[PDB]
């Protein structure tokens, strides 16, 4: 087996020499990795999952044998329930081979071939060679493990003690099933994507030359309402989208969203794009719709927070802190399990409209003066490939990303109050990084004029390079709007599907009607002035609930961090 030649990470090598952020690196290696080679645990939601309970295994591994004071560890060693019982330490007292156990555990866990019956059917779709890929990472992880890794260790071994209970308790195998799902096509439904109706796959995915086969892609349908939740105490739910249901009645909103979806996320070179050359950029920089060397979301999301830990920790030394240690082992855990309740719930309220996407709404229209038959997207950029622009294969409301920006954005605020700075829960916050890079925009990744070769380094493959653009935000808010903001500029996205309109767009005299300049482009209210607080109705359900998954993130993120990081309540779960 080749290994995949890995391109650079923009962040500094101290990171590393801290076991805490080691872990989560590698369990970012192995999320690029697997969206290279199309192995286990791709996708938003599910990649999110995975490192949801790679922290949760790190984080009781850790307070078990550093007992916190603020707080508790996940899992209690005292619960009488077997499947919730975490496993004791009896002696043990090596913080950093617990960590490692329950790391190499959990990773091994997720990412090794099921041989046990899982392999029929469930992992009946990835080659050989994905796994051996991925299982390069897991094997070198170990030899590049700050402090080493000693596998005889009673803490070694109590680690993937801890990462056994969770794995078995949390792990979804058939969580993504799409089995028996079919699109039910009309106004407002979500179907295949008509620049990627189809696509042909191998019929034997050890044989990528052989005979292929037509394939219809839609991603977890049944996820959101099956799957076990992780630490939210309650179902969160959304407000009808503009057209369905109990706003069916919304037309002016819906009418505008179309208007504004055309001019602000078409294509680069159509007349009727507005967006400007930067708004591009926060598009694009947002991005990560799983492309070779680059992954998902959630990996873009862990960068960022990885930032944000090392500029904002207690003690100068990464590599012999224990201050730092906790500091980072609750913080991962806080934010990627907000981040995994985040797709949950995203993705069951994305199936349950089943709202279709901006491509299709805009094509689809079926009224001359307001749809484009022909309009094309900015799109989903396909990096590091020879592939055009996409759309995710899900429905539109709402937003993953907006979503998985709500939770783990607000749960970074929840925790730096009074650290940082100080504000209101819900309002502004001055968590400022500098120096942050998107791998969509590096000047190494590309959009490449062949098919990717894994086994070359992707600067030595002919392309057309992403321009290098190094960023710098005021905070942790900023980073929210903007991530939300930025499926828009890709016109993958309607602008309820980021939060209400009225939050965030400039209103006029015209109602649901927003504010646009000289160009025809939409503007947008001030970061320090936006506050989420536009609800609607639903049809099924009484009261207002929030719109978009802007609000959605948030209120999962709040939910979690008030009640301390708890399991979510057995009796709740589906």
């Amino acid at each position: 087996v080749t290994p995949i030649p890995l391109p650079k990470i923009d962040e500094p090598e101290e990171y590393n020499t801290n076991y805490i952020l080691f872990w989560n690196h590698v369990g970012l290696e192995l999320n690029r990795v697997t969206h290279t080679v199309g192995g286990p645990l791709t996708g938003p939601p599910l990649s999110a999952r995975a490192l949801g309970m790679l922290h949760l295994a790190i984080h009781d591994a850790y307070f078990s044998i550093c007992p916190p004071t603020d707080f508790t560890t996940f899992l209690s060693p005292d619960t009488e329930n077997a499947a919730y019982r975490l496993p004791s330490p009896n002696g043990a007292n090596d913080a950093r081979q617990a960590v490692a156990g329950a790391a190499l555990k959990m990773l091994s866990s997720l990412y090794m071939k099921p041989v046990e019956q899982p392999n029929p059917n469930p992992g009946a779709n990835i080659s050989d060679n994905a796994y051996a890929q991925l299982g390069l990472v897991l094997d070198r992880s170990v030899l590049e493990a700050p402090g080493g890794v000693d596998r005889e260790s009673a803490s070694f071994m109590f680690g993937e003690d801890v990462a056994d209970v969770f794995f078995a308790l949390l792990n979804d195998p058939r969580g993504a099933s799409q089995e028996g799902y079919h699109p039910t096509p009309g106004r407002y439904k979500f179907d295949d994507e008509p620049t990627h109706p189809v696509v042909l796959i191998p019929v034997d995915p050890n044989n990528p030359n052989g005979p292929k086969m037509p394939f219809r892609q839609y991603h977890a349908p049944f996820y959101g309402k099956t799957t076990k939740r992780f630490a939210t105490q309650s179902e969160h739910f959304l407000a009808d989208p503009p057209g369905l249901r109990s706003n069916a009645d919304e037309t002016a909103e819906y009418d505008d969203a179309v208007r504004v979806a055309i001019a602000m996320g078409g294509a680069q070179a159509l007349n009727s794009t507005k967006r400007s050359p930067w708004q591009t950029a926060q598009g694009l920089y947002w991005a990560y719709d799983g492309s070779n060397l680059i992954g998902t979301p959630p990996r873009f999301y862990n960068q960022i927070v990885r930032r944000i830990a090392v500029t904002y920790k207690k003690e100068e030394d990464l590599a012999n802190s224990e201050v730092n240690n906790a500091d980072f082992a609750r913080l991962f855990a806080l934010v990627d399990v907000a981040c995994t309740d985040a797709g949950i719930f995203s993705w069951k309220e994305k199936w349950e409209f089943e709202f279709w996407r901006p491509l299709s709404g805009v094509r689809d229209d079926g009224r001359p003066d307001h749809g484009d038959p022909f309009w094309l997207t900015l799109g989903a950029p396909a990096t590091n490939t020879n592939d055009i622009p996409f759309k995710p294969p899900f429905p539109a409301y709402p937003s993953g990303h907006a979503t998985f920006g709500g939770a783990v954005f607000q749960m970074v605020r929840r925790y730096y109050n009074g650290r940082v700075g100080t504000w209101k829960d819900d309002e502004p916050d001055n968590i400022a990084i500098d120096m942050m890079i998107s791998e969509e925009l590096n000047g190494v990744n590309r959009d490449l004029r062949q098919p990717y070769d894994p086994t070359a380094p992707i600067e030595d493959q002919p392309g057309i390079v992403r321009t290098r653009i190094v960023r710098h935000f005021d905070s942790a808010w900023e980073l929210m709007f903007e991530n939300a903001i930025s499926r828009i500029f890709l016109g993958v996205h309607w602008r309820f599907d980021a939060a209400a309109a009225r939050d965030i767009l400039i209103p006029t005299t015209t109602k649901d009607v927003y504010a646009v300049d000289n160009n025809g482009a939409t503007v947008f209210q001030n970061v320090e002035d936006i506050r989420y607080t536009t609800r609607g109705t639903r049809e099924d359900e009484e009261g207002l609930f929030p719109i978009g998954g802007v609000p959605l993130g948030i209120e999962i993120a709040d939910e979690i961090f008030n009640n301390g990081l708890k399991p979510t309540p057995p009796e709740i779960q589906p």
